[PDB]
């Protein structure tokens, strides 16, 4: 309290408020609970006899966890969610240039689907942002996995706790493939972004957009990272 906590759904884009205990580390999704205790974990727990594949990051995140849900049986759906418990709004710092670094996962689709986990690899999913606490501006970018050219940008205005704003591919688009030719491309020109700081002095921040668009594409995201020495 104050706790973010969503669920994105993979097939039709959607938000969900999450119901939660105040707890960023547990994940209480259909009256359950499941525990999200290197980088990230993968692993699968059945409760009430249902069965969840879940995949959450980060080893070094204390305040937030976001990943992958899976409900398995009869039908397999995906998810994405995050979790995070908000840092008081008296302690949120007032510096200039403050570097966030962390990963996200997505899935991007126009036609043809790409998707990509967290990773704290080089070559990986990467996230990387600066905050100017004192222009209440956010900016930041995603990088794909494998790929050389950053694939969001972000922008955003910071209120209180939390930041709202754009994610947007490169106006060329997002290769969807590496295979070219012709290759299927999305573009998201106004993805709606949402996320907060989370923990002791914004330690760490997070936030998620679900997007789509008639030819255009479609993305559901969800990005975390931690304030960074300098």
């Amino acid at each position: 309290t104050v706790l973010d906590a969503v669920e994105l759904t993979l097939n039709d884009k959607k938000i969900k408020n999450l119901d939660n205990f105040s707890n960023a580390a547990q994940l209480v999704v259909d009256g359950i609970m499941i525990d999200l205790a290197e980088f990230t974990r993968k692993f699968e727990h059945t409760i009430n006899g249902k069965t969840y594949e879940v995949e959450v990051c980060c080893s070094n995140l204390n305040y937030l966890k976001y990943g992958m849900l899976t409900r398995k049986g009869k039908q397999v759906e995906q998810s994405m969610f995050l979790q995070g418990e908000r840092t008081d709004e008296k302690e949120i710092p007032t510096d200039q240039n403050v570097v966030y670094r962390g990963s996200w996962y997505g899935h991007i689709a126009n036609g043809t689907s790409w998707s990509g986990n967290a990773s704290d690899k080089e070559g990986g999913n990467r996230a990387e942002f600066t905050v100017n606490f004192a222009d209440k501006k956010i900016t930041g970018k995603l990088t794909a996995e494998n790929r050389q050219a950053q694939t969001f940008t972000i922008e955003g205005m910071i209120q209180g706790n939390g930041f709202e704003g754009t994610a947007k591919t490169a106006e060329s688009g997002f290769d969807l493939d590496q295979k070219n030719t012709r290759t299927p491309k999305a573009y998201i020109t106004d993805a709606k972004v949402k996320g907060g700081f989370y923990g002791p002095k914004a330690e760490e921040l997070g936030g998620w957009f679900a997007y789509h668009k008639s030819d255009n594409g479609s993305a559901t995201v969800v990005f975390g990272a931690k304030r960074q020495q300098p």
